[PDB]
């Protein structure tokens, strides 16, 4: 779909067998999720933003089902304010910015 | 132009006769700029990302030409990692995501 800019990029996405609203970033080199029981082994992993930076357990090749369309990728758990689907995501999906 | 997200998706802006690269970013609310000397009034406030907030200061209708559109909004001036275009001026400019 062609999605506008007047209010967040929010889709559904399913993950790990849970449904999740997650934000579409084209800032975010990587894709953060809020805490949750992600299977399997993992790395810690340290990233940052603006404020500061944050601890994460890092996952990889972890399939999401992003507005329906499937993707595999690392996936970043840990303490953030919002989901967010980032770049790494993005374009397995064949998502563009256009203006 | 359509810009694909294999990279961070820079673009080169000017504002208040300096020139920038900046983030267009679809995940953030507001427009976030490193410290510059933006003329005129403004007032402090509060901004959150991941890794905790910074205190930023906000100046109303100023002009940027981002990527040669002009856009004329809000813009935060402040301690941030990268200069970060949001959907306040997103909107202005005709920025959409397609996938
Ligand atoms: C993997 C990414 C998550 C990554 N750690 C990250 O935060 N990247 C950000 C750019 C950046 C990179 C390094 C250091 C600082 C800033 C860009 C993301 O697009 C982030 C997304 C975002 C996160 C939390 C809350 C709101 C947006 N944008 C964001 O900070 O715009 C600024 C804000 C505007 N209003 C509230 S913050």
């Amino acid at each position: 779909p062609q999605i506008t800019l007047w209010k967040r990029p929010l889709v559904t996405i399913k993950i790990g067998g849970q449904l999740k609203e997650a934000l579409l970033d084209t800032g975010a080199d990587d894709t953060v999720i809020e805490e949750m029981s992600l299977p399997g082994r993992w790395k810690p992993k340290m990233i940052g933003g603006i404020g500061g930076f944050i601890k994460v357990r890092q996952y990889d090749q972890i399939i999401i089902e992003i507005c329906g369309h499937k993707a595999i990728g690392t996936v970043l758990v840990g303490p953030t304010p919002v989901n967010i689907i980032g770049r790494n995501l993005l374009t397995q999906i064949g998502c563009t910015l256009n203006f």
